[PDB]
């Protein structure tokens, strides 16, 4: 009963932790993405300015 | 936030900065064409002159 609720605290729903963890990747692809989109205002910027 | 006032303070709205810069530029150029025509009327005294 004491190994099982040290468990409890200790070990990680490593499934769960996992689908956290594509979770987290994709927000980060996600934010990388937007990033990528946020660096050509500036050009379109510059095809104004010629 | 501090990144951004300090932007909204320091940095040009380079768009309108330059519809400005296109103003300033149509304004001397066509002072210059006043210029222009206001040295053709002493021309006209001389002709009148002889």
């Amino acid at each position: 009963n004491l190994t099982a609720a040290e468990s409890r605290i200790r070990d990680v729903d490593m499934a769960k932790e996992m689908s956290e963890f594509t979770k987290n990747n994709i927000l980060s692809q996600a934010s990388q993405a937007m990033l990528a989109q946020a660096n050509q205002q500036p050009q379109n910027v510059l095809q104004l300015l010629r």
